[PDB]
């Protein structure tokens, strides 16, 4: 990922979200984009934006239903253009197979979210996530997602997943991480509200990419 | 709800969906609708299911994102004209709370689904799905997503809400469930492909209220 460095696209205006995107497009060549503004837009966004800014797109959906409707869901983004899908381990291996099946048939990835950042995270995820990664790798999943906020979960997860397995981590910034410290475990790092609700925001993402490039 | 009967319309085409829906809207009065379809022809399609069939719509998104992002999804949702949301609770507290806010705002309701209904479950919901419901009591929330696959897991849910508590219950037919013994700890029973992939869903949602009206 250019940069190490991953934009979370969540606002929810087409025009506000492809001014920022475009402002910093030079700083990074892959962008997140849930719900907040595909439910505001339209899926038809992911295909504008790839052609727009041709940036990698991985849908944060954090897919998290019953095998079958992970399914519909996984085959309604591919065909929206979407390069990869998050999905939730929490609900189990079933459902997490029904999202690499689509992905094998449609030459997409999985990114599967083991352990969330924000803190209602320690209440029921925490406890199970090291299991969940452990899910994911006996499933053949290459793509995982991680904590921030918690770099010593972020250690754990990269021990069980191996150094092979690509991870990328949200909570830096407005959540309180650290882009630094965060990239010693993580291979990119997701940052959404740091940058877009900046009064620059492509002087955000350059500041945060000058303390990367002297990892 | 009419019947006791809420139709989940996973159908991924508009015109297959609107079709199945007014076929048998004489027999309920509450239509679930998810992210297959929403994904495919856009959110506008609540507010025209609403206009045509005058039914309350529940979004089965199943949200398990940050608080934050919840809140954006929920803000949207009920935009598009929402009636209810669905909401995981395994995210925690803070997650939920999100979600409750928005529906407090917006004079909406928030449902809270516990333990789902399909096979993975098992692996690491069920073994949290008591306390998530106890969270949602000490919330305050009032409606809840219990499953039909497990009944003795639906009793025990009903324990902990409440009789006074509202409980819907999904993975009726398709999945293995029963209308009548669901009905002993549910409200409501969720029903989608055992109606929209019958050849005739009139006659397969009138055969199921059948078995309901005999209780």
């Amino acid at each position: 990922v250019m940069n190490r460095l991953i934009l979370a696209m969540d606002l929810m205006n087409r025009d506000d979200a492809l001014r920022v995107t475009g402002e910093v497009r030079e700083y990074i060549d892959t962008v997140k984009i849930g719900y907040p503004l595909v439910l505001s837009e339209g899926m038809d966004i992911i295909a504008e934006f790839r052609k727009r800014f041709g940036c990698r797109i991985i849908a944060a959906f954090k897919v998290a239903d019953i095998p079958e409707t992970n399914e519909k869901i996984c085959r309604a983004t591919f065909k929206a253009g979407a390069d990869a899908i998050i999905v939730h381990g929490f609900p189990g291996a079933d459902s997490v197979r029904a999202c690499l099946n689509v992905a094998e048939e449609m030459g997409r990835e999985v990114f599967l979210l083991t352990e969330m950042s924000h803190p209602g995270a320690e209440m029921f995820i925490q406890g199970a996530a090291d299991e969940i990664a452990r899910m994911g790798v006996d499933l053949g999943v290459k793509n995982y997602v991680g904590p921030s906020t918690r770099p010593e979960r972020l250690s754990r997860l990269r021990e069980i997943i191996g150094q092979d397995s690509f991870l990328i981590s949200p909570g830096v910034g407005a959540q309180g991480g650290d882009p630094g410290e965060t990239l010693r475990f993580a291979d990119a790092i997701i940052v959404g509200r740091s940058i877009y609700l900046a009064d620059n925001p492509a002087a955000a993402a350059a500041g945060i990419i000058e303390s990367i490039k002297d990892l």
